[PDB]
């Protein structure tokens, strides 16, 4: 079947991204990392979290412009740049500077695609969380004791040559649950921004609640939940 | 259903159409021309060639494992690494094998089951010297003057490793070969033969399907 072969070609691209993303649930030093990406097979949403010298933990949720194959190639680039930077530190950092490097790579006529991502670096020893948002995507929702709210911040998404990126630091309670979301919200533009903050609270902050969803979605949907308690 | 996926597949095709240089493009007497014929829209075969301080020129022909979307992702990766390294290098410069190694380190460990097969070459315009470095088992480049092969990476190993005539025409080829003939070893001694008796230019490559494997060829000519 003609459709058969191209669908085989598409699932070869989906199968290839599954290996690229880390495993879940993955817990270290009390922090549990869990992600759920729901792709037309090839997604523009990609989440990645890696260990750094057992002292610093980094993670991000990125969504490339639109969806499908076109944007699926950019997620490949991001995973390369990130892991590469670590090795680039040599055998022998404000995240802002990372989103900047991510930015420079995109600008050089690289498919003319821009990615919106939320970057977060956590110091395990001093319970410090330094997050840097570069996109206009729905802010992160951290959860404490039955209540949740947005960690607000402004900006460029990496399509301008001048960074102008600003990142903020925040300390972590003994029991916390940060949640990162993609463009999809259905799971009034701004009356829909208040839903996630209230819905995430009232609902089980664990990924277990997020898994319950499994007719495709207009835009790719992907979430990352970091919790410790 | 199918029409939607077709429109998504065509998007990945148009993005790679601009990703590759224009043809034919000639500099200092050297004419670079390539012809990539995808089987399923998205191809694993990618060719690229760029200027380097107008003294040295780099070119390569890559074939990622298999074909389609899955392998199409790696080509974008190769395209980035190369143009980025030149921005990294700056003044000092410093070997096609050394770059074949930078590409090597990036792919392994960050990727599973998608190794690259490449024919690397850097030519010094000033002294008429071409430095070739092959890392894949793909069909050797076919020299043109009578033709002939040139003597010559998923593993952690890094074992990756000439004067040129006044008139010459080197040609790189993919793993795919259609000879419309009845005749592996005999099909490897034929390219050198068919390439000679046939017009060395892309002109002939332009005239002449689908799978099993994607087909792409790079032709560097000088006369
Ligand atoms: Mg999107």
């Amino acid at each position: 079947a003609s459709l058969n072969l191209l669908q085989e070609d598409q699932n070869a691209g989906r199968q290839v991204q599954m290996n690229m993303l880390p495993v879940t649930p993955w817990s270290i030093e009390g922090l549990e990392f869990s992600h759920r990406i729901i792709p037309l097979y090839l997604s523009g949403d990609f989440v990645d979290y890696f260990r750094v010298d057992e002292r610093r933990v980094a993670f991000y949720l990125a969504d490339v412009s639109g969806h499908g194959a076109s944007s699926a190639f950019v997620t490949v680039l991001l995973k390369f740049m990130t892991t590469r930077l670590l090795y680039e530190s040599r055998r022998n950092f404000k995240p802002s500077e990372v989103l900047a490097h991510i930015n420079r790579g995109l600008i050089n006529t690289k498919l003319g695609k821009h990615v919106t991502m939320l970057g977060g670096v956590i110091d395990l020893e001093k319970n410090s969380l330094t997050y840097s948002i570069g996109g206009h995507l729905p802010l992160p929702v951290l959860f404490v004791e039955g209540q949740a709210g947005y960690l607000e911040g402004r900006g460029p998404v990496g399509l301008f040559d001048d960074a102008t990126y600003d990142d903020r630091v925040m300390e972590l309670p003994p029991s916390f649950s940060l949640s990162l979301f993609s463009d999809g919200i259905l799971d009034l533009k701004e009356k829909e921004a208040s839903l996630p903050e209230q819905v995430a609270a009232a609902g089980g902050t664990l990924d277990g609640l997020r898994q319950v969803f499994g007719a495709e979605m207009p835009d790719d949907i992907a979430l990352l939940v970091l919790s410790r308690n």
